């Protein structure tokens, strides 16, 4: 019904190809279900996590770029990168709707083939957690089988987080940021700091003067909020698929995931809500 | 802040892990930007397409199973598979929002590295179009360089589409379906059949009796609508990124994509809308 | 640029119009901000809640219908009404994205005009909560100021919930549902009932035999999951707008909201996850 | 299961409540179906449109403010309001998924009660259309039945559009904007202007310098894209509900709707895609 237009290239036998550029032979032979006989639902299971890992790879790529922009006081560029980061997190969050068509009786058909394998062992996810600030050195051991993986995590562990680079940015523009944010043991997760309260009150209550800082505060709140949405949707999927069974990874499951939901990446941004006044 | 739970597996050196099961060494080495020097936005571009191909792979996997169910008159199972299929199409549609953060001035930084490559050359996409019924034998020449891919496409070309299998299902349950749907040249795309109008009127106007048929009709309409939504969002993205420039694949671009949006997979389901009356 | 077709009705002076049918004079005169002078953001605030209440009215309309279908063993009809209900709950959940563009310094500009008013006093919301099974007699008093509204809330409180009507449906079809669900004091919130475990294990482990029951089970899990997602997105919005301040309604705020996230509408459906085996 | 905290206001008899503040008595009595006997689906039908009109009211409120900010060179504030406007348009677009659960056989049960009423007679929709730049004087006669309404619509018809106010903003900042945009007959819909091409090339090819203009250009592209998506989803819904029947408003229906999809609010922004080079 749609005729092939003249001008469309067909002899590609020798030029850059779609499959070549996207390395599709490699990409599309990475799905290796283990059930015997084959279980229909295992393909969804694999694809669900693989798409997530691709989005996580991009998210890390963008977040690193956002940090470089902050380091250079390039605010509008940082915000544009963060807008893309938000969209990526939104896709990661939206796609839970697919896996929710998987029932407990379907999953029980192949859960056993997974052995001890678990998202808890996701290097990319932990890399992102660390970069946003949720640094737990306990996680380094989990990755002993992958010394190389452990080393990349150590690297992000030892660098200022996204949030810390934001405070360092604020410091450069006259805000009353404590001196320790210029240099400290970055491997220690940030502890909520009440001396930042007046700093953010001033930004939120004088948006005309501190529009750049204000817009970045709200971006960071967006980023945390969406990440918590991801955690919550994952957790609700776990509840409907395995309920309160222990996880393949060896944790108590839902309870363990709920403990992460109770964490906050950017404590002072949320804390300031209790004291902020009207803008003027 | 979250302490590691006791019981979490960490001696993983000789066991199946997340990364192993999902083949992440292979999956996450498949992104090879060609820009020199590196262009920041090329990683997004690659990931966007690769995630789409992964979803397309799953979509084909599910649609094949839905067809098997239809062949066996397993309606409730067919509907469940179709439900998942809709969610996959929904993800494919939703993710355009990420790519919409790519501006023309960013794209012009690396568009030339793509040469003649184009999603028009996507084997999985064409497989899905053929399976839903949009069979254009002209497309076989796009895949001449890929004997194995051409053969896989030929196979779906030569078998009844999802829609035709639905019509064969209706025939098994006494609906007035022409004999030709029992066996015909399947490689010829379905032509709208006015003798099917009375068939669908009867289903829509007697939903109590033909509830199974009615629900499947609406599933198919859902599937078509979501597919058209994907095409439309893709097309609008093309508009904002390259405007009315010709495509890398050699087509007129937007106009060529608009010609597909003008097509319908399940013509009689939509046609019947003009003549259906009240249910009773 | 688009000419009006001849044939379009333009003289409507004495005929039923769009605005007339939808009562738009009435609908669009119900937004009365109290701020003086008017605060720009107050319109968003009112509209966000009003759109939600309209969706809640429709949700109640649909769920009542689903219950009537259940009472009449009309399963396919019930599922179709539940599908629409799921879409409504999805809109209620998605729209939080609009209100998240409201910042703390913006809100503080008009929060004071609200007095004690709070969504805790949403009659329609509580109606839905009660209908789904979260019954709490302590709420009746909140609506003492509105005896008509209070009475309607008492009515749903006194009738079996959607879940209990599901259990009664199962009883009619041979499932081992305890005698108490035939008639009892419905004003008491349902308590997790261990004797229901065998009932749901059987359904999930023999989906071919019990496809109707299995599909309704998964519909209810869907509804509960989406409702929890609404609560969560509401709670996260509360966090970014007022943080941990006490609510206008007099509660501790986020803490009080978190307590409802711990409630479950359909406890046994989630409980069965721990014991359910492979289907066959 | 959740105890009321002490301190929650339960005696509201004389105080401002949720219902009172939001005028819910007025809002929730605005649903007046005409079917006899009542048709179950008419409620969905009314609510779908009414929620849309509430969002449209908000959208107008925000767009007027965006314009005022524009007139005053307040770019960051303009962009914040536009971001909210985008979210509102996204809700208007997402909610079509609810109405798609309406089947033709359901609709035929009450379509006749509507007479000639149609969304074509939506004053608020037309207001937004006019404000965004698609001005058509032919429309004024449609609201001759509503003199106050017709006049409000004529007012926006004569005022510079959002787009025209953006060009005027560009002219105040040294961009080569033709003299005609300082003053002209605004009732005429904006025609595509080739002399603007070099203006937009300059912006897109020098984003470091023109980051304000670049960001606004892309905001406008965002708004137009989302608006076209609403048109497309509406149109696809019309297709699945009435097919190619003539509309109640007297138009040819789908074909008339498609004609608007070919309209463009910001022609030069899309046009410049064909000539823009790499940014630098
Ligand atoms: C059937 C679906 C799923 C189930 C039942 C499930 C279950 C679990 C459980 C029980 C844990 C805790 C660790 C453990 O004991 O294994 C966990 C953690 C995790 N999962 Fe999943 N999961 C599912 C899907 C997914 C998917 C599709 C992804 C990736 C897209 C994912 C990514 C993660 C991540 C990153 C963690 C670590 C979270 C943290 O450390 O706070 N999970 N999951
Ligand atoms: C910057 C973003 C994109 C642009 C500018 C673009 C442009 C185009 C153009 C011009 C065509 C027509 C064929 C040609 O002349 O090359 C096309 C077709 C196609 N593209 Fe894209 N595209 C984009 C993103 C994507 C993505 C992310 C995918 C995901 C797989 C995709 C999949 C397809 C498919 C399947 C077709 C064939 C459609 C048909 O045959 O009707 N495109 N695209
Ligand atoms: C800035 C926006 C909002 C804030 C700060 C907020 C805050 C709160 C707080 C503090 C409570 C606890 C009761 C109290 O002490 O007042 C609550 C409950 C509630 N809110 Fe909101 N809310 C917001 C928006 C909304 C919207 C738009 C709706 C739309 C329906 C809504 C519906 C409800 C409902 C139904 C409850 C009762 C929940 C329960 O009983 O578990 N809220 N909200
Ligand atoms: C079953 C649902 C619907 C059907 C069958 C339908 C059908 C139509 C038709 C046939 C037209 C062309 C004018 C005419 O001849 O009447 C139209 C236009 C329009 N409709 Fe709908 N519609 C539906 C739902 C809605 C809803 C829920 C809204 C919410 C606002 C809406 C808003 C509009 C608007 C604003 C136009 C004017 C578009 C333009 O002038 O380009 N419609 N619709
Ligand atoms: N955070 C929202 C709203 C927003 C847009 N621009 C802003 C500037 C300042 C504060 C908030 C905003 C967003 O990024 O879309
Ligand atoms: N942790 C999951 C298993 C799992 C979920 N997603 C995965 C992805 C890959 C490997 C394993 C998983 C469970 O307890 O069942
Ligand atoms: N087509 C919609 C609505 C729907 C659900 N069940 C149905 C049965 C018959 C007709 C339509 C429906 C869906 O699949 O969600
Ligand atoms: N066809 C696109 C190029 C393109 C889009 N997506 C792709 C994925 C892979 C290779 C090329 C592409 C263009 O005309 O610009
Ligand atoms: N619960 C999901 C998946 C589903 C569809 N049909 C089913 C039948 C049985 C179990 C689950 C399903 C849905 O309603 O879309
Ligand atoms: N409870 C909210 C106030 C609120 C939110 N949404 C509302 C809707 C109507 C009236 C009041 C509200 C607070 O503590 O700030
Ligand atoms: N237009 C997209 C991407 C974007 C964000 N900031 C920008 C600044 C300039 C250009 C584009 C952008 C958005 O608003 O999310
Ligand atoms: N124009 C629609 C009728 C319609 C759709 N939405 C409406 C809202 C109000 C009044 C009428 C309508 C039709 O031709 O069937």
């Amino acid at each position: 019904l749609r005729d092939l237009e003249p001008g469309i290239h067909t002899d590609l036998e020798g030029r850059l190809t779609y499959g070549g550029y996207l390395r599709l032979d490699q990409l599309l032979s990475a799905q290796q279900p283990l059930s015997e006989p084959a279980h229909h639902d295992e393909m969804l299971f694999i694809i669900q996590s693989q798409t997530s890992e691709l989005w996580l790879k991009l998210l890390a790529h963008e977040l690193r770029a956002a940090i470089v922009h902050l380091q250079r006081d390039e605010v509008w560029q940082c915000r544009k990168v963060l807008a893309r980061s938000k969209q990526v997190l939104r896709q990661l969050t939206e796609q839970w709707s697919v896996l929710e068509t998987l029932t407990p009786s379907e999953y029980m058909g192949f859960r056993d083939v997974l052995g001890p394998s678990s998202g808890f062992q996701s290097l990319q996810y932990r890399y992102i957690e660390f970069l946003l600030g949720n640094k737990n050195p306990q996680m380094l051991q989990v990755f002993a089988y992958d010394p190389a993986g452990q080393a990349r995590l150590r690297e992000v562990l030892e660098a200022p987080s996204l949030y810390e680079e934001f405070l360092r940015y604020l410091a450069r523009f006259g805000h009353a940021i404590p001196q320790q944010y210029q240099a400290r043991d970055w491997t220690a997760a940030h502890v909520a700091d009440d001396t930042l309260r007046p700093v953010f009150e001033r930004i939120y209550e004088n948006t005309d003067r501190y529009w750049r800082e204000y817009s970045l505060c709200e971006d960071l709140v967006d980023v945390e909020t969406q990440f918590q949405l991801w955690r919550f949707r994952h957790m609700r999927t776990v509840m409907r698929v395995i309920g309160f069974k222990r996880g393949t990874g060896g944790s108590s499951g839902v309870g363990f995931l709920q403990q992460a939901l109770a964490l906050t990446f950017f404590p002072e941004l949320f804390d300031v809500r209790t004291s902020v006044g009207v803008d003027n």
